DNA sequence: ATTTTCAATT
DNA sequence: ATTTTCAATT
């Protein structure tokens, strides 16, 4: 009987879309970046305040001025919020429909931060490949300069974070036999990338 | 502090989704319900670590037997998770933003509910007052019979809310000039509905 | 004083 | 199997 914390706000992240995005379909450009911190004690993974939660990619706000090209970048702002104490290692990782982006404060700020404080792991699933512009793999390169870790996201995985972050009753997530065959083909192009790395 | 706590799951709904529901505009479907649940303590309201939650129309799937239901009927099953005890006295408001609403069961089952537990206190508040002209009329009365409690929220109420909700730090809710004519409207409305009792 | 959005089948 | 590619105003 998994069920999320109720110390939140019944405001269950709509089961319907959460489906809808990884409905294995194609197009997305609003989707959503879901992360979790946990604290290591002496190799061990402990979720003490277990922080979990869920941003929108759109950022509207005329008046306050505030844009967000990648809702990776606000979580940034997020971290500062928890004070992490740096004499510690949290395992945090961010869950986002696609993995790479194009932009220097992304990239920039998001290699800073890690470089800034190497004693945090920052982990980051691709649910789908973002390239665009030839910059595409060139922004992989100086994104997994820092962040070498990159996963595609697995069954398991979108079982866990469906009733971690989806609370239903009497109705389980029913997986489609499809991520062997998709994994494959997003797989390809991952190796791809790294392939890179020998010329 | 005013913010809601970070220790629970910061799946809480952005700033952009709670504008957007309170964009007030005329459509149907994708109805927001809140709900809030006080312990009175000796005449003193204690609130506990967090029960607050909301509830929407999400989307639909047929083919996946997802049936169209009201959010309360949701909610009164949440009631008896809580296990309230009759010895004390609880305030409960659910905040609609329309108050309309067919009596599938959630009336039915709220007049039966209040019957059953007299011990407690329902409030109801109508943001907006606009979807029939028998049904609404009918709804208001049947509401009444047991929930002879309607008032509007002002927009002290709606910051309060709003941050609530709402995960923002430093960064204050801009309310629009339209609340002060929506008023006038809502309260003309409201009345106009007690009027009905001198003929 | 009123007006506008999101969303849903085969 | 896929050509999908994170932003926004009023
Ligand atoms: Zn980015
Ligand atoms: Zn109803």
């Amino acid at each position: 009987m998994e069920a999320s914390p109720a110390s939140g706000p019944r405001h269950l992240m709509d089961p319907h879309i959460f489906t809808s995005n990884f409905n294995n379909g194609i197009g997305r450009h609003k989707t959503y970046l879901c992360y979790e911190v946990e604290r290591l004690d002496n190799g061990t993974s402990v979720k003490m305040d277990q922080h979990r939660g869920f941003l929108h990619n759109q950022a509207k706000n005329l008046n306050s001025g505030f844009y967000g090209r990648h809702a990776q970048l606000r979580f940034l702002d997020l971290v500062p919020s928890l004070q992490l104490d740096p004499a510690q290692i949290y395992r945090v990782t961010w869950f986002i429909s696609w993995s790479p982006c194009f932009s220097w404060g992304c990239a920039g700020e998001v290699r800073a931060f890690l470089q800034e404080n190497t004693h945090v792991r920052l982990r980051i699933f691709a649910a789908r490949i973002y390239d665009y512009d030839p910059l595409y793999k060139e922004a992989l390169q100086m994104l997994r300069d820092a962040g070498a870790q990159v996963s595609i996201m697995t069954y398991d995985e979108f079982k866990h974070c469906w009733d971690t972050f989806v609370d239903h009753q009497g109705q389980p997530f029913q997986p489609w036999d499809g991520l062997d065959e998709h994994s494959q083909a997003l797989s390809g192009r991952l190796r791809a990338i790294l392939q890179n790395q020998g010329n």
